[PDB]
């Protein structure tokens, strides 16, 4: 789909059993999830943006749908406060930018 | 341009008679420039993100050049690590996100 950067480019989700809405950020090496019910290890973190730095559990693996789109990957998940779909995830669904 | 994510989507910009490096992001709602020099009137204003909040002017009117294209807008100037094109600009650009 094309989406217009009129309105907050978000999407849905599946994620480990649940449905969440998350948006799609290129600004963002990461994808940061707000704190859920996930499972398997993890490995704590840290990484920053503007108002500064948060800690986040780092889970390997991960599969989750986007859109209707599975990807596999790497997800943070911690205390930001929207759910972002960053460049590790958007590169694998093929997604750019254009002008 | 047709941009691809593997790398952070970097673009040159042209404001204030200064060329400088910025992000496209997606998920900014607005336009985010380190701290500089910026003729004008400006009005205090705060911001959030992934970690916190923090404090920033906000110039309205402002012309940017952004990889040649010409914009006007709203430019807030604080402490982010990233120079930052958001949303306002990014549809001005007719810019979109694709997959
Ligand atoms: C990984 C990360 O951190 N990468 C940042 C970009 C940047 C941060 C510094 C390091 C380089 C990368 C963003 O890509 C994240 C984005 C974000 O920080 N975006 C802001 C900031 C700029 C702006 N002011 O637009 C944003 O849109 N802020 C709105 C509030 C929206 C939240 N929604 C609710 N109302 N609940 C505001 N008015 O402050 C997400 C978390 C939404």
């Amino acid at each position: 789909p094309q989406i217009t950067l009129w309105q907050r480019p978000l999407v849905t989700i599946k994620i480990g059993g649940q449905l969440k809405e998350a948006l799609l950020d290129t600004g963002s090496d990461d994808t940061v999830l707000e704190e859920m019910s996930l499972p398997g290890r993890w490995k704590p973190k840290m990484i920053g943006g503007i108002g500064g730095f948060i800690k986040v559990r780092q889970y390997d693996q991960i599969l989750i749908e986007i859109c209707g789109h599975k990807a596999i990957g790497t997800v943070l998940v911690g205390p930001t406060p929207v759910n972002i779909i960053g460049r590790n995830l958007l590169t694998q669904i093929g997604c750019t930018l254009n002008f």
